[PDB]
């Protein structure tokens, strides 16, 4: 009546997860892996390859270590979804979060994706 709910909330669900786990001290990546665990096409090749690049800058952006492994599952499933082994950033990136990486995780996620 009269209000007519009219608020874009859970779209993206990267954002809410980020979100609701920086907001509150949960910061348990493992959520992150449960959500990126379940096979379904979230994007398409180009859509995917070029939000790699926008959450490469939003995720540099809050530099944050406790969240690697769920930006590691995040672009690992828009990349094996987009299908492709390559990578790349923002203009104003200039910065490869590969090189904060721990390349430990690193292997298992290239080791899923480029199967």
């Amino acid at each position: 009546m009269a209000h007519h709910h009219h608020h874009h909330m859970f779209l993206d669900d990267v954002n809410v997860f980020l979100d609701d786990l920086n907001t509150n001290p949960i910061t348990d990546e493992w959520y992150m892996s449960n959500f990126a665990d379940k096979h379904i096409k979230i994007l398409e090749s180009y859509e995917a390859f070029d939000i790699l690049k926008q959450f490469v800058d939003y995720m540099i952006e809050e530099h944050d270590e406790k969240s690697e492994y769920e930006i590691m599952e995040i672009l690992r499933q828009l990349k094996y979804q987009a299908d492709t082994n390559e990578k790349f950033y923002t203009n104003t990136q200039k910065q490869k979060i590969v090189e904060l990486y721990k390349q430990e995780i690193s292997q298992d996620i290239l080791n899923e994706i480029f199967r």
